[PDB]
DNA sequence: GGTTCTAGAACC
DNA sequence: GGTTCTAGAACC
C-alpha cells in the first residue's frame, strides 16, 4: 500500500485548490511550494499532525526528493524569497504509476 | 573578540524594542520566539543576510543552544504553536560575561 | 564564520 | 511510518 506521505503529496501538487500554496512546475517535472509560511500553517495541518515545513522537508528528503537550487544570478531580489521547488525522478505529473518506485530511506 | 552571532543574539534577545519576537523567559534563563513566522521574515533579515528560522536555529545548535521541549501535557492546542524556547548555560539575562564561554562546535 | 541542504537519532 | 531536534557536509 502506498504510504501515506507520498500519496498526501501527491493529492497536494495535483489538487487545483491547493495551487496557490503547492503546484506542480511548468513543465511537470518537479512540484513548487509558492507561498511556504501560508503552506505550511494553513494547509500542511489539513493533512498531516504539524504544521511545519521543516518535518515536511524531512520527509521529502527521507523519499529522495532533492531540493531545486535556485541561485541569484543577478540582482539580490530580498523582498521576494526565491517558491522552493524539490524533485524526485518518479515524482511527475501525469505519470502515477511510477509512484511506485519511490522508496523511503529506512 | 565576540562571534557576530552571539552579538547579535543578544541584542535581539535583549532589545525592547523586538520583544513582540523575540524576548527574554520569564526567569531570564533562556529565550522565546514568540510569532516564529514574523521573527523570521521581518526580523531576521535586519540583523543576518537570511529570513529563514531554519538557519537561524542551525547557529543556535552550533553554539550548544538546545530547544527546551514543551510536550502537550493536556488538551490539543492546534489553534496555537508551542512560542518556542532555546537554552544555553552561558546565555544569560543581566550575566554578560558569560558570552565569552559559548563556543562554536567546530 | 555563515547559510543551505540533507540526514541520524530520539521520541512519538 | 511520522515528527522533532540536532549535526555533517557542501557551498558561500
Amino acid at each position: 500500500h502506498m504510504p501515506a506521505f507520498l500519496s498526501k503529496l501527491w493529492t497536494l501538487v495535483e489538487e487545483t485548490h491547493t495551487n496557490e500554496f503547492i503546484t506542480w512546475s511548468q513543465n511537470g517535472q518537479s512540484f513548487l511550494v509558492l507561498d511556504e509560511q501560508r503552506f505550511a500553517k494553513e494547509i500542511l495541518p489539513k493533512y498531516f499532525k504539524h504544521n511545519n515545513m521543516a518535518s515536511f522537508v524531512r520527509q521529502l528528503n527521507m523519499y529522495g526528493f532533492r531540493k531545486v537550487v535556485h541561485i541569484d544570478s543577478g540582482i539580490v531580489k530580498q523582498e521576494r524569497d526565491g517558491p522552493v521547488e524539490f524533485q524526485h525522478p518518479y515524482f511527475k505529473q501525469g505519470q502515477d504509476d511510477l509512484l511506485e518506485n519511490i522508496k523511503r530511506k529506512v
